[PDB]
């Protein structure tokens, strides 16, 4: 019943401290995993590497202020606004979302971009200044927009609603 779901035991048995809280790097790539509840209380990770996961919805990882890092490759995200829960990231420079579905959809680059203010890296290719400036007047609202719903973070603040 808890498959594909990750766990307290299975991150702290991989990362070696007493909470959630205090795990800083974690890699679970290729683990089947298509529920990360459990990360609403990761407040301190940097480096999270998802790679390789069945994952279509990214709300808990509202709850990751200090995420620097965020590797995404192939899983199962199909709908652009689950990017808006990076909105609010402040320290997030680094993210991979390369063979999710959504990557495929027009204007997708853009969009992250345009989404995600302290990004300087998407899908291993560095934006230079001049792409988040078009980004940008391609998509002038996006950290005004209410990311979706979800039942691993509250509703974002300073957002229309």
């Amino acid at each position: 019943h808890m498959a594909g779901v990750l766990t307290e035991n299975l991150v702290l048995q991989k990362t070696k401290v007493d909470s959630i809280q205090r795990v800083r790097k974690l890699n679970v790539c290729a683990a089947q995993l298509s529920d990360i509840g459990v990360l609403r209380r990761a407040c301190n990770l940097e480096v999270l590497s998802l790679s390789l996961n069945e994952l279509s919805e990214l709300g808990v990882l509202e709850n990751c202020p200090r995420l620097s890092e965020l590797y995404l490759r192939k899983n199962r995200v199909e709908d652009l606004n689950q990017v808006l829960h990076l909105s609010d990231a402040p320290n997030l420079t680094v993210l991979t979302l390369t063979e999710n579905p959504i990557c495929q959809d027009p204007n997708y680059r853009r969009f992250v971009i345009a989404a995600v203010g302290s990004l300087q890296r998407l899908d291993d290719i560095d934006i230079l200044p001049q792409e988040r400036e078009e980004a940008y007047r391609v998509f002038p609202n996006l950290h005004a927009i209410a990311p979706p719903p979800s039942l691993y973070c509250d509703p974002a603040k300073g957002k229309i609603r």
